[PDB]
C-alpha cells in the first residue's frame, strides 16, 4: 500500500474488513452526540468512513470509547 495512515473509524459486523455503514453511521452519530465538545465527528461514505475532525486518531479521544461502547453493545468490531 501507501504509507498514509489517515484515521477513519469503522465498525465491522462479522465480515473481514466489512464495515456496516448503517450501524457505523448510527454509532458515529451517537458518539458525536456525546462527545460534541470534544470533537466534531462526522460520517463520510464507505470510501472515507467515519472521520473524527479531519480524520485524526480517535483512539486518543473519549469519543472512541463511546464508539466502542456502542459497537460492543451492537456486536460489532470497532476499528480505527
Amino acid at each position: 500500500g501507501h504509507m498514509a495512515v489517515v484515521y477513519a473509524a469503522r465498525c465491522k459486523f462479522g465480515n473481514p474488513l466489512v464495515q456496516n455503514n448503517r450501524i457505523t453511521r448510527a454509532v458515529c452519530d451517537l458518539t458525536n452526540e456525546h462527545t460534541t465538545k470534544d470533537g466534531s465527528w462526522h460520517y463520510v461514505e464507505v470510501d472515507n468512513e467515519c472521520k473524527y475532525l479531519a480524520g485524526d486518531n480517535p483512539r486518543d479521544q473519549p469519543g472512541w470509547a463511546v464508539f466502542v461502547k456502542y459497537c460492543t453493545y451492537y456486536k460489532g468490531v470497532p476499528d480505527a
